[PDB]
C-alpha cells in the first residue's frame, strides 16, 4: 500500500526534497565535505539524491539513475573519496532527519537503508 512506505510515513516528497535540500546546505559548508563538490552542477545533483533516496525508502518503483558504485567509482579512485567520507555524509544526513522532526523510529529505519548503500557505493 502507497501509504506503508518508509517514504510515505515520513512525509513522502516534501519531507524527502526538504532533507535534501538542507543535508546539501550542510555538506557544501563542510571544510571537509566541500571541495568534492565545489564544481557539481548542485541543482542538478539535488533532483539526483532526490530520486535515489525516493527509490531506497520505498516511494517509486524503479530506480533510473545512474548505479551507485560506477557513480563514484571515479571519485574513490582519483579524487580520495573513502569511508570516513561517507560516514561524515550519514552524519549530516541522520542530523537533517532530527532536525525535521522525523520521529526516531522512521529515522533509524531510514539511516539503516544509508548504511546499506556503503558496499553499493565501494564496491565491496
Ligand atoms: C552516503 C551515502 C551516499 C549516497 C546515497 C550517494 C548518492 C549519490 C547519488 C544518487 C549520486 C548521483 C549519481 C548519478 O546518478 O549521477 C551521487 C553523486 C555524487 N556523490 Fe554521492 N552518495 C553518497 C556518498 C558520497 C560521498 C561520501 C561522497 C564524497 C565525499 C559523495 C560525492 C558525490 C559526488 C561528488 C557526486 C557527483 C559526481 C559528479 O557528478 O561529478 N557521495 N551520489
Ligand atoms: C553524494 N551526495
Amino acid at each position: 500500500a502507497p501509504a506503508d512506505s518508509l517514504y510515505s510515513r515520513m512525509g513522502g516528497e516534501a519531507a524527502v526534497e526538504k532533507a535534501v535540500d538542507v543535508f546539501y546546505e550542510r555538506i557544501v559548508a563542510d571544510p571537509q565535505l566541500a571541495p568534492f563538490f565545489a564544481n557539481v552542477d548542485m541543482k542538478k545533483q539535488r533532483r539526483k539524491q532526490v530520486a535515489f533516496m525516493t527509490y531506497v525508502f520505498g516511494g517509486s518503483g524503479a530506480y533510473e539513475g545512474r548505479d551507485l558504485g560506477a557513480s563514484h567509482r571515479r571519485l574513490i579512485r582519483e579524487q580520495g573519496m573513502n569511508h570516513h567520507h561517507f560516514d561524515l555524509v550519514a552524519a549530516h544526513l541522520d542530523s537533517t532527519l532530527q532536525e525535521l522532526g522525523v520521529a526516531q523510529e522512521l529515522k533509524a529505519e531510514a539511516m539503516a537503508i544509508v548504511a546499506s548503500a556503503r558496499p553499493l557505493i565501494f564496491g565491496t
